[PDB]
DNA sequence: CGCGGGGGCGTCTG
DNA sequence: CAGACGCCCCCGCG
């Protein structure tokens, strides 16, 4: 189970070997959500299963907001919220309804489901 | 009702 | 593995 391991995942909960660096790397990419960060704050207590959604988070408390529309010039700290909001700008509503009598389109799925159920 | 804003998650690239 | 991009999902508000 071991007798020839020219890598190993560096997850505890795994520590199983591999013999390409690359289909490790992939390998990793499972457990790269599995990592139980924290939050630093004393306002907070929040854990997060990996760095980026950590990182994502701390923003929450920071209040910075980087995305900037090019539009309305309004700010925002997540890229899927801003290119979202940039839908709105584009008028890109890809998610029309497929009843029988709809059609309605919207830009989010989100927003398609919660229509959905107004059916 | 359209959209802000946070959670979880897969994933290519570095 | 981590940093960064993209989406689905859910909730709340004017
Ligand atoms: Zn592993
Ligand atoms: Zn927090
Ligand atoms: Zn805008
Ligand atoms: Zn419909």
């Amino acid at each position: 189970a071991s007798e020839k391991r020219p890598f190993m995942c560096a997850y505890p909960g795994c520590n199983k070997r591999y013999f390409k660096l690359s289909h490790l790397q992939m390998h990793s990419r499972k457990h790269t959500g599995e990592k139980p960060y924290q939050c630093d704050f004393k306002d907070c207590e929040r854990r997060f299963s990996r760095s980026d959604q950590l990182k994502r988070h701390q923003r929450r408390h920071t209040g910075v907001k980087p995305f900037q529309c090019k539009t309305c010039q309004r700010k925002f700290s997540r890229s899927d919220h801003l290119k979202t909001h940039t839908r709105t700008h584009t008028g890109e509503k890809p998610f029309s309804c497929r009843w029988p009598s709809c059609q309605k389109k919207f830009a989010r799925s989100d927003e398609l489901v919660r229509h959905h159920n107004m059916h």
